């Protein structure tokens, strides 16, 4: 596996947590402003996924993981950074800065030999496991895992449209807290509703994920578009989605597509739920987007209202070892 | 004026605060779960909508709201009110538990001449200011003033439908907790989801509003449905309506529409902005439909989503008062 | 093991799933207001202390968890529920009406043996894991492992009292939300702050773990008393106790002394920390009361001021099940 | 009065709002991250207390609110501010990076007279309206206001001390959270707590307030300290204070010298309440000090624990133009 992680950031320590879980091998952290025994610190305690179960502890400069040592290395610039040094190989890049291919080759200075960019991309190529991996090709050298909100649409999409195809849709995300909000009224140059107290406030927000299913799933490129409401809620969003279908069809007919899908190809995915669930029953979950059968409507055979849950950058991690994995399958056949 | 109330809940508490504003007249307030002590307490202290600045004081078993005296009943049963002893013919059934014409006509026993039901009716004609009154005939002696939801969502469908006409529609209302949820997770027998945690879950719900839109502007009578997320915030919600129009036009011409209505026809009951607003910044707001220009987003030239808010409790009491000042123009005419 | 829990509710699910994890046998349960399919669902889905991983399912009118099966009864009255035909023995009562040893008697009409009231009780002999259990004696029929606060506080306190001597103290207890508060504004005839909308504000209220700790340590009897503030956190409450000591002493030994019982006697019931933790790193943790170290300070070698938290209803239920194995041993020797 | 302000953030934009209504003269603001038409919207809107209601508008690169023509800077370093130019005599400092007497002396250059520190300064005289500012005198160039909590607490603790003589105290500060934490667990290296989701804990927190309180009230000096705990609440805050009293009094003297103190000398500071108020009662409030009669406890008659409320935002501000009232009537006199 040979991962190494740049930016021990919220997804950076949980994509370091799934690795421990899946198995998956992480040889090296890069983060220049997270001293080493704050790395400690962040990685132990989580105020939504809780306390890591486990040994955690510095030991000669070097991070200490239940016996497993991860080399630490504090560089500003990703060219300066010693890969190749720890044995890193596949990098994930979660600082959020690095998200072009132009910016991350830098790592290939270093040594990297791939960049997972953990983040939506302006040009290294899109994917959302279980729905194109089809497009991977091993002389990719950098790539993108979309966004949170792309992965849970995106395979909800695309079970809708294979089957009764998506003539057009408008989305909504009501989405949970991020850090990119503010505990009380504040400056945000970029977003004046975004600095308005979040804890008080219901506020309206930007999404690209509809846009990005449209590079995910080209069919459907330019046919959906949506917007987010930010709500007080610490973790777990929503996806609700509006389409219009070329096929007439019962919510009966979808909910077993959805159903079919769940059990079959897109199994560890999209999962399937008839229970009376809320947010909270889905934190921790490994699902990119789970189908909420009972909180949907349908107005007639073709105009649908679909509900689909997804725990923001949990699933969205798990996902990003499981792209890897598919990667490296693919890399040494 | 001569109104009466019966149910001193948060409906209740406003309306009579809305009529001390707007001049109107309330001569008495009924509820059995709340002293005559403690009523002067819930209704001087509001943790939402602030402190009352005014003198409200007991005084010879009455409640004294800036001299105003306010006879009081506790009755547990309707036909008991003695209505007719303190001078109230118009009352406001807010109580919640006789909404249907039959179990609201027992405060004609008390000497009620008309009752204005705070909340939708399964039998007593629904009216929206702005939108139907038109229809309302002194003939009539039990009427229903609809929901919160269906005051906010009515006026915008309105403007839509006689402009660009509404082929169908699904809707989506992103609304505030409610007296009926629970702070932790506690049984609710007829709505599981209902009975979570209301502080820390985004809680699918169900609504009747969109279909009563139905009811009050016929012609959309069966084109129309939603459904309900119920988040963290004290009071403000917000309508997210996914529609479908009959004539192609541009984002440009929708705002038009709406700045146009709520300078005309609809003004004061529907409002227009293009700030960058949050929910806290319509707390207090008189409107039933605040319509948000910049949140709204089209995906083609006969699907679009728009965005209108409302503040729940004080907009619904201010639309409680003017039903009953046109039904008394019209009553005594 | 043979237990039996009356009352279904958020306790006596919560001490079914720590019974589960611990090892004990449930054998029979008693709630007469949940039906057997939504006892399902309840148990299943928790807000805070997760997903119950684990196979829960009705069968035969029973409830089977993990392939154990648990008989249900629907009694309204304790005379009436046949504990002995389900073979239940010792019987957990948690639906907070029948506290007293009068009350709680009528469990013996059924075959119970033994009743342990999960709350504070006014006559019923009260004890706290950890501190003083040597007092209980193989003929008292009916007990109290008093309530969530003074299990928290009294493992603190006798460290403090045994080591420099508690001469007078007062209690404060910053809690998290109750299931007895309310989501807005509404009535709250026995408690008028406590019907304030909890979502918006910091509550003052009571407790009655200050003086429950005088009858778990005698000596301590008269010395201490509180209050609590209710804030807006879903669970975990910390207490802040402020005490005059008898003998000086230096903020180091008292962390000195809390460390030493941590580890040996009071170990599992007294946590100890010195990391820089907030209420959420300790939900779902098993002590009784954890030691923050950090958080104390200390004005005078006599006055000082020490902070101890508590997951609420977790820490709580890992203690009744405690209290039912010493008990049991007791019992049989 | 020709004020000034620097740093127009949650004080800054309040100081503002509370001139205009205790008829204070603001001429000039001054904030580089914050631009012209931007400063229109974070003034009108405020999650908190409310929308501004007056016209707030752009004009002349100048900000014109009600008439009132303001003058606007964006300088990134305070000697560069040309207060001269505006007409700016007394700054107030809001921005929380020039708190010492050095760097807030830099505001001299541009010509201004006389600067207010709305923090704690580590070396500029602190003053507490109310409690020692017979001590100022013109001479003094940079004075400081102390902080929110500070404000709060002295009043408390100079009638208590006056009445009864105060041997010892501990304060708990239960707070509202604050611009400087994170909406989700962030980096905070310089307060590890500090980092944590403000909307899902309780964190402790460290304060300054009580010590300040020893230079505020000399004889105090070193006989008080205490800690904060900061909680979910958008705003207004509560001291919880914990003192050892050298006289024995019962309660009844005690809310006997706080009801009169707010009469006379303390009237307009000082706040006394007997009612089930909560946190959200405050909002809005002037006063810097409101106690909460029904909340306190008394163990002995000598030892009580006394509460009492502050919104931290509002009150504040109200102090600040308090506080440059009697600055110019002293300097000039
Ligand atoms: N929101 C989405 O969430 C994602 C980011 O999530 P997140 O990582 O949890 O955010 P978060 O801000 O928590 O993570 C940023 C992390 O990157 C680190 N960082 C910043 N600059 C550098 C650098 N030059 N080199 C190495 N590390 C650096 C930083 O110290 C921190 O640990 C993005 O895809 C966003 O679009
Ligand atoms: N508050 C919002 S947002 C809102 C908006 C539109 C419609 N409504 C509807 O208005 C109704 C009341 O809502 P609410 O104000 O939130 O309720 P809330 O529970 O706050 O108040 C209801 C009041 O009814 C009183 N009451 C109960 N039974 C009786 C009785 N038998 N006789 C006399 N009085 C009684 C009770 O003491 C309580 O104060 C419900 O049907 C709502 O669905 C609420
Ligand atoms: N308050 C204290 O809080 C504790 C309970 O807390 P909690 O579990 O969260 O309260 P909660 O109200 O959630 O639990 C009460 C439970 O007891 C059940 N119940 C009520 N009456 C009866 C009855 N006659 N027979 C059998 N079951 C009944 C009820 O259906 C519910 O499941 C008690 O120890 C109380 O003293
Ligand atoms: N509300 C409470 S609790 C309270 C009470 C009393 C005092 N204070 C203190 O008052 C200070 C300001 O608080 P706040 O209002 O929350 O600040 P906040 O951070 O919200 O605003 C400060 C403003 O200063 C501006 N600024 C920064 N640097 C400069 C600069 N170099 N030149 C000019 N302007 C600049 C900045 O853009 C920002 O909008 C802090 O030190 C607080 O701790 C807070």
């Amino acid at each position: 596996s040979k991962i190494g992680i740049n930016g021990f950031g919220r997804i950076g320590r949980l994509v370091l947590r799934t690795a421990l879980e899946m198995g998956a091998q992480v040889v090296a952290v890069n983060d220049p402003f997270i001293a080493l025994e704050y790395m400690v610190y962040m990685f132990k305690y989580d105020s939504t996924h809780g306390m890591f179960k486990g040994e955690v502890k510095v030991e000669d400069g070097a991070l200490v993981v239940d016996g497993k040592k991860i080399t630490v290395f504090n560089e500003m610039k990703p060219e300066n950074i010693p890969w190749s040094k720890a044995g890193a190989e596949y990098i994930v890049e979660s600082t959020g800065v690095f998200t072009t291919i132009e910016k991350a080759s830098a790592h290939f200075k270093g040594g990297a030999k791939k960049v997972i960019i953990s983040a939506p991309s302006a040009d290294a190529p899109m994917f959302v496991c279980g729905v194109n991996l089809e497009k991977y090709s091993k002389d990719m050298k950098v790539v993108s895992n979309a966004s949170c909100t792309t992965n849970c649409l995106a395979p909800v999409a695309k079970v809708l449209h294979e089957n009764f195809e998506i003539v057009e849709g408008l989305m909504t995300t009501v989405h949970a807290v991020t850090a990119t909000q503010k505990t009380v009224d504040g400056p945000s140059a970029k977003d004046w509703r975004g600095g308005r107290g979040a804890a008080q406030n219901i506020i309206p927000s930007s999404t690209g994920a509809a846009k990005a299913v449209g590079k995910v799933i080209p069919e459907l490129d330019g046919k959906l578009t949506g917007m987010a409401f930010r709500v007080p809620t610490p973790n777990v969003s929503v996806v609700d989605l509006t389409v219009r279908l070329g096929k007439e069809c019962s919510y009966d007919d979808i909910k077993a597509a959805m159903k079919t899908a769940s059990e079959g190809p897109l199994q560890g995915v999209l999962g399937y739920t008839e229970d009376d669930v809320v947010s909270c029953d889905f934190t921790g979950d490994n699902r990119s987007s789970i189908f909420d059968a009972k909180a949907g409507i349908q107005l007639s055979k073709t105009f649908v209202k679909v509900v689909s849950w997804y725990d923001n950058e949990f699933g969205y991690s798990q996902r990003v070892i499981d792209l890897i994995k598919h990667m490296q399958k693919v890399d040494s056949a």
